[PDB]
């Protein structure tokens, strides 16, 4: 019996008479993700193999259930999720078979040096991941994907605009309240950073970080840590509402109640752009030729596109998740009329 919780996977070996093992793609704390060759279908997969740990074969558990609950729905709108095509125990170990992707979205921002994609693809990954979101709102599922980010967003083809969110491993639904951290911290809701419900909306909020990201180059909200997170969101989006913080268990992790009711950040212990002057309209640069003046003289990047993709982000970032825009109404945006 083995006393390390990996597998041991040498390049170049062959599974069962049927997976050729090429290469690694990816290692995580769940385990790892291994590129093989399927002789008996003749296609690649992706085979992600998780850890001999039981909080990881759980994850995994949740990760099969999900996939195979949102199989058996008959709507395209199935395909912006990634297809597990199998599953099975080889050498003590959990693994998953999934259909073999290209990179994902942060690899393609290293490709541009970071200076971001076009508003017209950007566009394209917006309406797909609004599509993708509504498929997972749909009530037999009402899957919280959790961990949304830049990573977890992969393109079928280098080639080609089509994408697919791979890793439903932090996944619940909705009501479920499990792990105690949940969402990547650059891309973390306002009500997880409070302590507050959480339900379907905290994906969009995650959307509206990614989609500015994938146009400027760069991480809108950037935090070192929880505190300079929520104080890098109050830079852009400025105090939240009072309504709102009255009712969110650490609201004094961040905001101070002043005696006449009025919420402002708690004094340091002794350096941000003042609450809301971080204004979204001078990042995307609006009037300005887009991020650094770079979109000026290209077709596809004008004033009136960008005020639109604004709109719809600032919807996206809505402060309350009641109100904070749904797939369904995010798809019927004029950003997406053109
Ligand atoms: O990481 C991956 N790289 C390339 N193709 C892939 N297909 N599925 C995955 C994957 C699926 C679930 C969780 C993580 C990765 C891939």
């Amino acid at each position: 019996v083995p006393r390390g919780s990996h597998m041991i996977v040498k390049n170049g070996e062959k599974w069962m008479d049927r997976y050729e093992i090429d290469s690694l793609i990816g290692k995580g704390s769940f385990g790892q993700v291994v590129k093989a060759y399927d002789r008996v279908e003749q296609e690649w997969v992706a085979i992600k193999i998780i850890k001999n740990k039981k909080a990881f074969l759980n994850q995994a558990q949740i990760e099969v259930r999900l996939l195979e609950l949102m199989n058996k729905h008959d709507t395209e709108m199935k395909y912006y999720i990634v297809h597990l095509k199998r599953h099975f125990m080889f050498r003590n170990h959990l693994c998953l078979v999934f259909e073999m992707l290209s990179y994902n979205l942060y690899d393609l921002l290293r490709n541009t040096n970071f200076r971001g994609v076009s508003l017209n693809l950007t566009r394209k990954f917006a309406q797909q991941m609004c599509t993708a979101l509504l498929f997972l709102a749909t009530p037999e599922l009402s899957i919280i994907h959790c961990d949304l980010k830049p990573e977890n967003i992969l393109l079928c083809n280098p080639k080609r605009s089509a994408i697919k969110i791979v890793d439903f491993g932090s996944s619940c639904q909705l009501g479920q309240r499990i792990y105690q951290y949940i969402q990547s911290r650059f891309y973390r809701s306002p009500e997880v950073l409070l302590g507050m419900p959480y339900d379907l909306a905290i994906d969009m909020w995650s959307l509206g970080c990614i989609l500015v990201e994938m146009h400027t180059g760069e991480p809108l909200f950037s935090g070192a840590n929880e505190v300079d997170q929520m104080n890098k969101i109050v830079e852009v989006l400025g105090i939240p509402p009072a309504h709102i913080l009255d009712q969110a268990p650490k609201a004094r992790k961040f905001f101070e109640k002043l005696p006449d009711g009025t919420w402002n950040l708690k004094k340091t212990k002794d350096e941000y752009k003042p609450p809301g002057t971080r204004k979204l309209h001078n990042i995307l640069g609006v009037e300005t030729g887009g991020p650094g003046g770079r979109r000026a003289g290209e077709s596809g990047h004008t004033v009136a596109d960008y005020l639109k993709f604004k709109d719809l982000i600032l919807r996206m970032l809505d402060y309350d998740p009641k109100t904070r825009i749904q797939p369904y109404y995010a798809l019927q945006h004029s950003f997406f009329a053109a």
